[PDB]
């Protein structure tokens, strides 16, 4: 059985930063792609990160591109998001996914119209200009 699970997420203060996981499992770690997705209440879901764990290749959309990082951890089998400069639109359900990466390299189409093979069930990300009213 495979299985994709989010950790990390959290409510955060407006600039400040999180670090989310993805936690493979079930599959050869080293054959796919994993993305990093993300959608708010009212919007269409969107890829925000891309790494192959096959050639090392990344994406990432301009929206979130110098803010957020992704990496990978073949002795963890795990992937990182290091979202740092939050800014409230940020806020939103964070999913992993993963695809084999077989002849394709990272780009918008993979986290986009390609689709996913294996999917995370999301870890919310909340981001607030007064983070110190809900803790």
């Amino acid at each position: 059985q495979v299985q994709l699970v989010e950790s990390g997420g959290g409510l955060v203060q407006a600039g400040g930063s999180l670090r989310l996981s993805c936690a493979a499992s079930g599959f050869t770690f080293e054959d796919y792609a994993i993305g990093w997705f993300r959608q708010a209440p009212g919007k269409e879901r969107e890829g925000v990160s891309c790494i192959s764990n096959l050639d090392g290749s990344t994406y990432y959309p301009d929206s979130v591109k110098g803010r957020f990082t992704a990496s990978s951890d073949k002795a963890k089998n795990m992937v990182y998001l290091q979202m740092n400069s939050l800014k409230p639109e940020d806020t939103a359900v964070y999913y992993c996914a993963a695809v084999n990466a077989q002849g394709i390299y990272c780009t918008d189409y993979i986290i986009g119209p390609y689709g996913m093979d294996y999917w995370g069930k999301g870890t919310q990300v909340t981001v607030s200009s007064h983070h110190h009213h809900h803790h």
